[PDB]
Order: C-alpha cells, then structure tokens, then sequence
C-alpha cells in the first residue's frame, strides 16, 4: 500500500552520497516536496533497505522523519518528508549556529527527547542518536532520522545496546547542543575516550551552559545504565526548563 | 626591557638571505638556541626593521613564532624562537613532504588557522599570510611567522581589495589562508599555474576561483571559495575555520579514504 509508481517522483538535487547509496530532494506527483533515498545495486542487499523501510511503516510520530512512499523493486527509492535545514551538526556549526541561545536549543532538544521518548514507548533502540542524524526544518523543528563518542561504553565494549545507552548519546548530543555542533571530547582520540571514561572521567560544563543543563547531561552519563533517566523524564525536564530550573535565566553571548 | 647586548649573541649558521637582511642561526646567553634576523645597513631604514619586533612584543600565542630579544642599535638583530624544520613551502615541496597527506595537511592548517584566530581576536592584519611564511618545528608544528607588514587594524595571494584598494583586513588574511590551503594540497605548487600577475587579477576580478586540487575534497575546496567570497564581509572568520578545519574528519569528511597523493 505504501508502494508508489516511478514516474511519480523526480529527483532533482543531489543532497549526499554513499557506498549504500544517495540522498536526493525532489518532487512526489509533482506537488509535493519529498526527501529520496536510494540503494546503489550490489552494494547491497535490498533486503537491508527493505527491512529499514519495514521499520519506518511501523513507526509514526511528529519528531521522526515521515516515510511517504516506497519503490521496492531494485532500483529501490525510499520517499520521505522534506527537513529545509538539513543535519542539525550543519545546521549548529554553520551561519544560522551563530544566532542560536540556550532557550532555542533546549528547545530543539525537547523535541529530539519526544521523539526518542516515542522510541522508548515502543520499546525500539536508536544506536545512533547524535546532531548529524537529527534533521532540522522550518522554524526549529527536529526530527529523529537514521561513533565511540556517542556510544555508552556498556553498548561500545559488551554490545549491550539499550535505551539507556540511547540515553547515554542523548547526554552528548545535549554537548553539542551547547558548543554549536563540536566534537566531543576535544582533542581525545577514540582509544583515549574509551580509557577515560571507564575511569569516570566526564566532560566538563561547557561555558556559558548552566550548570543544572550540565548536570542533566552527567545523568545522562552514569556509569550503570539503569540509573540513566527516561526519556519520557528528560522531555518534561526540558520542557519545562526555563520555568522549573532556571528561571532566572539571561542572556549571553553564545548562550 | 626587550633589549640585549650583542655578546649574549653567537652567530653560528646562515640560513637565509635578502635584499632587507639576512635569517642566521645561534646561541642565546650560552644555553638557548635561537633565531637570529639581520639587517644589511642602509638597504633599509632601522625604524622599518624594528616595525617588525615591536609588533612581536604585543602578540604571544603557541603558533605565533615568539620573539626572545632585540638589538635596536645599527646593525639591528631580532631574535626569535627556532623552528627546526624551516618553512612551510619548503617542506612541502621538499623530500619529506613527499608522504604528507590530508589528515596531516588539514592538521598544519588547524594550527594556522588558531593563530590566525589569535591575531584576529587581538585585532591585527598580517598581509603576508602564505606557506613561505609559516615554519615547521618538532612534531610538525606550524607557526605564523614574519609580521614584518603587520599590523594595528604578492596579488596571488593578495584578496583583491586590498591589492588594489589597500584595505588590508583580517577578511584579507583570510582570503590570503584559502590560497594557503591550496598551497597546502598541492605540495606547495605555485598558485593560479601559468597566470602572470595582471591575468591573474583580471580574471579573480571577473570571478574567477582556483578549482578543487587533485584529491582534495570538495568539502575543502568549497572552504576556500569561501574565503574567496568577493565580499570581505562574506568571507569567514579564523574562529570559524580553526573549529572547521580542527573537526574536519568527523564532522565534515568522516568518510575520508586515503588516496596516492591526499
Ligand atoms: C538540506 O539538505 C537536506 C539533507 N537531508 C538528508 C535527509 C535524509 C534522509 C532519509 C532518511 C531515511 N531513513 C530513515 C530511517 O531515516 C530514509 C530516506 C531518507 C531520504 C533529508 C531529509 N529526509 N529531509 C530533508 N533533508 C534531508
Ligand atoms: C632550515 O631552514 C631554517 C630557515 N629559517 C628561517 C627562519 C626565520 C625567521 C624569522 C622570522 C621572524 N618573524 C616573525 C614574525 O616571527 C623574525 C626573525 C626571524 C629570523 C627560521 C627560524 N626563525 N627558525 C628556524 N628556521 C628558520
């Protein structure tokens, strides 16, 4: 039912590319501005993409990136809404970063924890939340879409991969929320993130982000992840931020 | 309290020489190798050659050659800390460039770019921003070198307004570091190959912009056209492409492959 003719979409700008395939913005019966993912034969398996398009048929929710359509037969394309801004990692370190203070960007990190509390509702794992997989659109809306630095160590050491150490990856994301987009653990390499945080060590509060921001981020960041917070608990805690926890917030030159 | 009297000083080897002066290798006090730069008397007045050092005594930052000492009396010397491995263009084009590739190249413009970000943070103009003045060091440390022209706020690597119009800006220095960066990719090579000066300058000013270098992302070669923006006030800030170029291989490129020359 999701299936829809070829001559129904055009592709018309070529936004990435992939050993898996390309990224594409176009038109749907040519009314509709779409996003259009498609499988490079061979490299792949189309059960691989199928079983991804599978996936996005059984999820639905305003903060996840909205499956439209499906061409399932190779050459596959998979059809989804149009995000304006492109990656939220673009968005953060490129011209528009400049502008953004701390309310917007716990703003847009509401959003992200709805959606991923969506994901916990259904009893889904991400794996792979972090800024260059969330997708921005008109007027600051995120969606979820889709690494050693985002991986909670239980998941990167034992693969244990949970919606704690989702949560785990939320805590970074919210870093670079707050530094506009940069790599974590600045100038650590992989091998020395991993020695470093087994050992307890945790990112510091960034400048000019409130400390009680940062101690979110550090709940995020607990070493057993049961004593991780919900989503579902992060998404009120931003919600209500500039009310409940910081109320007396001013403004600043970056945040 | 820059001042040093000349027998602290021992002259030793002489690595450089120009029509300003000369470039010479030696002894501080007993214990501290140096840099030593001299003046050829008369070929230019003391007061130009000491712009220079008084310049250096304002500006301190880790990728910034740092100035130790000064003899103001004829004939002048500045000395400065000593950078082991020479300039820039010559090791890129020398025997040990020759293995260089783009995550070490992207990591030397990371550290001219922080510099760079310092002189724009202290509100000062190099004007001479290119790979022959930058010197290598241990552990491939770069640094930006002679502030002889800089300055309290070469048309190759000249933004066009300030060749022609003489507004020299930290926007020109930028313009001047994305020449830079492909000096960096290329191993040094001359840019705008087989343009004289004055085509040069006709065609930037027709718009046009050295293409991506063999191997080199795009993503990079759009950095540079950026500091190539017509506009200076388009042209990025060394804040912003110090943070780009320091993030480059996870943020930007992060399914970089190496390749036989980047
Ligand atoms: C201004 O640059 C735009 C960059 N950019 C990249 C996008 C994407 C995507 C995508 C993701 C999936 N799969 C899952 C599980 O997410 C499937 C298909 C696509 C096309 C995308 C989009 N979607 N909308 C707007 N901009 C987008
Ligand atoms: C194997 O070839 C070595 C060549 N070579 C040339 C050097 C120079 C210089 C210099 C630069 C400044 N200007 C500023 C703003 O810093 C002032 C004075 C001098 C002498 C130099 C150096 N310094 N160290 C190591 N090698 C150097």
């Amino acid at each position: 039912a999701w299936e829809i003719p070829r001559e129904s979409l055009r592709l018309e700008v070529k936004l990435g590319q992939g050993c898996f395939g390309e990224v594409w913005m176009g038109t749907w019966n040519g009314t509709t501005r779409v996003a259009i993912k498609t499988l490079k034969p061979g490299t792949m398996s189309p059960e691989a993409f199928l079983q991804e398009a599978q996936v996005m048929k059984k999820l639905r929710h305003e903060k996840l990136v909205q499956l439209y359509a499906v061409v399932s037969e190779e050459p596959i394309y998979i059809v989804t809404e149009y995000m304006s801004k492109g990656s939220l990692l673009d968005f953060l370190k490129g011209e528009m970063g400049k502008y953004l203070r701390l309310p917007q960007l716990v703003d847009m990190a509401a959003q992200i924890a709805s959606g991923m509390a969506y994901v916990e509702r259904m009893n889904y794992v991400h794996r792979d939340l972090r800024a260059a997989n969330i997708l921005v659109g008109e007027n600051l809306v995120c969606k979820v879409a889709d690494p050693i630095k985002w991986t909670a160590p239980e998941a990167a050491l034992y693969g244990r991969f949970t919606i704690k150490s989702d949560v785990w990856s939320f805590g970074i994301l919210l870093t670079e929320l707050t530094t506009k987009g940069r790599v974590p653990y600045p100038g650590m390499v992989n091998r020395e993130v991993l020695d470093q945080v087994e050992r307890g060590y945790r990112m510091p509060c960034p400048p000019e982000c409130p400390e009680s921001l940062h101690d979110l981020m550090c709940q995020c960041w607990r070493k057993d992840p049961e004593e991780r917070p919900t989503f579902e608990y992060l998404q009120a805690f931003l919600e209500d931020y500039f009310t409940s926890t910081e109320p007396q917030y001013q403004p600043g030159e970056n945040l």
